[PDB]
DNA sequence: ATATTGGTCAAGG
DNA sequence: TCCTTGACCAATA
């Protein structure tokens, strides 16, 4: 059948889209990255985020790998300024 | 301009 | 039939 969001009243034809959407109300983020503190509500978002980890540049303080050097540079300023 | 991300949507495996 | 997957678009911590 169909289902409706208990928080905002939005109706969903695909019930799995409600499961993901509801997490935007509850703050639930069950998909956690093993290579950084990233956490998301949608499994395929973690798959996408993983491409940013890995050719590969590695932070020499926290050992975190990065595919794009500029993303590593931003990681330096945020965690090791 | 770029890289990355949250919310959205549904094709198709 | 239905959940997984990933493309699309707008926003940027
Ligand atoms: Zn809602
Ligand atoms: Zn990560
Ligand atoms: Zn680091």
């Amino acid at each position: 059948r169909s289902d409706t969001c208990e928080y905002c009243g939005k109706v969903f034809k695909n019930c799995s889209n409600l499961t993901v959407h509801r997490r935007s109300h509850t703050g639930e983020r069950p998909y956690k990255c093993e290579l950084c503190n990233y956490a998301c509500a949608q499994s395929s978002k973690l798959t996408r985020h993983m491409k940013t980890h890995g050719d590969v540049y590695k932070c020499e303080i926290c050992k975190m790998p990065f595919s794009v050097y500029s993303t590593l540079e931003k990681h330096m300023k945020k965690w090791h300024s």
